[PDB]
């Protein structure tokens, strides 16, 4: 009798959209335990390795534990999908986390690096890679100022095929080992991602840096970087050995993770009273802050894009399913008919109980209500712009995040570098702005900004 998900689990709101797939906050129908459901489309990513070696991974997963690495608790199948099941933890991303002080020192860096560290030297100890280490993949296990690192996607890389949309790697490029690039890769490839991490954390600015994906590879590939930047001035010669030792070309001489926990600048600066030295890094958390900045705008651009493009094909799509549903040629649908069309779109609607509800929502929001024979027109309407809602209300908010001055408008120089990092094509967004606004002066204010979006998906 295999056991099916949705027997056990309910949706309750989503998380996020992670590699691989989304993730669902669920809750067990019996005990009440809240879980983070990955959930992977078979359609969407497709898998490297055979069933045999995906099962023989989850079930090591779920018998390791580690202060440090995200806990998996179940795996599930279907026809359509795979679910990984795992605990939920509400600290948000660590950089998020970082941004948000006004004071952060070697001393917090080197405590963040350490439970990195102590997370890699335990899955590499088990065969495991992670591949694509980076920020995003460093959650807080809760709001707490004094809250552990929990990594996330651990092992994942090995089994199924990344993205290849820019909307989903934006951001991968900056932390990628040069081995990784060229095929031949090992455990040390998760050091060089974590050598990376440092830099910035101690800097605020990437070792391997370019105006898109690809210039930022070519530098990745030659491996050369520096500490000139007038902000290292500040660290100690202790941090910079470390990620020498880290970001060193050739794996086999590169430094083990399980070695680079006991380095004398872990050793030094995580003893928790010792401040023999610890200024604040006040250059590198600013430059932190527009480097996150830079980064969330940019996949806000995308997925605001992504949602137009959605938006165009299930409306056409749902409205042709209602139009052939309407026996009657009124135009309008009762309930039931509503739903079935709407499922019938379908391929955070697990089940069909999360569907009725959403349906629900859109008929309380149909304003005022008459039952029976509702207008299929409106309710298409509705049910859209409520898809969207999430992409155009988080696209203001990046924008004003972005916007730290509060000066309301993004200048060119800021386009180039937003439009570098999203990988759109820089005589197509100028063609683009000329069009919005014929007499602009190298700036756009929001609703400028979400024009070019628009025009830039084709609208
Ligand atoms: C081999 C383990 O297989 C699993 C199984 C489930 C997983 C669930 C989560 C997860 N994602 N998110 C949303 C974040 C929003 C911010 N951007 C990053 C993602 C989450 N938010 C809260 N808790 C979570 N657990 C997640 C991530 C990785 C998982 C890996």
């Amino acid at each position: 009798s295999t056991a099916i998900f949705s027997d056990r689990y309910k949706g309750q709101r989503v998380l996020g959209k992670g590699s691989f797939g989304e993730v669902i906050l669920c809750k067990d129908k019996i005990t009440g335990q809240e879980c983070a459901v990955k959930v992977i489309s078979k359609r969407q990513v497709k898998q490297k390795t055979d069933k045999e070696s995906l099962l023989r991974e989850v079930q090591l997963l779920k018998q390791l534990d580690h202060p440090n690495i995200m806990k998996l608790y179940e795996f599930f199948e279907d026809k359509g999908y795979y679910y990984l099941v795992g605990e939920v933890y509400t600290g948000g991303e660590l950089f998020d986390e970082i941004i948000s002080r006004k004071r952060f020192s070697e001393v917090d860096a080197a405590r963040i690096i350490r439970q990195v560290l102590s997370g890699i030297t335990y899955m590499h100890k088990n065969k495991i890679v992670h591949r694509d280490l980076k920020p995003e993949n460093l959650l807080l296990e809760s709001k707490s100022k004094d809250a552990n690192i929990r990594i996330i996607d651990f092992g994942l890389s090995t089994h199924f095929e990344a993205s290849k949309k820019m909307k989903d790697k934006i951001g991968t490029a900056y932390y990628i080992a040069p081995e990784v690039l060229h095929g031949t890769y090992d455990e040390k490839c998760d050091v060089w991602s974590t050598g990376v991490i440092l830099y910035i954390l101690l800097s605020g600015c990437p070792p391997f840096n370019g105006a898109n994906e690809y210039d930022i590879l070519k530098k990745v590939e030659k491996g050369k970087y520096t500490f000139e930047l007038p902000q290292w001035k500040k660290v100690s010669e202790s941090a910079k050995d470390l990620i020498r030792k880290m970001l060193t070309y050739v794996p086999s001489m590169r430094i083990s993770a399980r070695d680079a926990l006991d380095h004398e600048w872990i050793q030094t600066y995580t003893k928790e009273q010792i401040s023999v030295d610890v200024p604040s890094l006040d250059n590198a958390i600013l430059n932190i802050r527009q480097f996150q900045g830079t980064q969330k705008l940019a996949q806000a651009a995308l997925l605001y894009m992504g949602s137009k493009l959605t938006s165009q094909d299930e409306t056409k799509e749902l409205t042709a399913i209602f139009h052939k549903m309407d026996k009657n040629g009124d135009g309008q649908l009762d309930r039931a008919e509503l739903i079935e069309g709407y499922k019938e779109l379908m391929k955070s609607m697990l089940d069909a109980s999360a569907v009725e509800h959403e349906v629900d929502q859109v008929l309380d929001a149909v304003d005022f209500d008459k039952n029976g024979y509702i207008e299929y027109s409106e309710f298409v309407t509705v049910a859209m712009d409520r898809k969207t809602l999430l992409s155009r209300e988080r696209l203001e908010r990046a924008f004003r995040m972005f916007d730290s001055d509060n000066s309301g408008k993004i200048s060119s120089s800021e386009l180039a570098t937003i439009f570098g990092v999203s990988d759109v094509d820089s005589e197509t967004w100028k063609n683009v702005l000329a069009e919005v606004d014929k007499n602009n002066d190298g700036e756009v204010d929001f609703d400028e900004f979400q024009q070019m979006l628009l025009k830039l998906c084709g609208n």
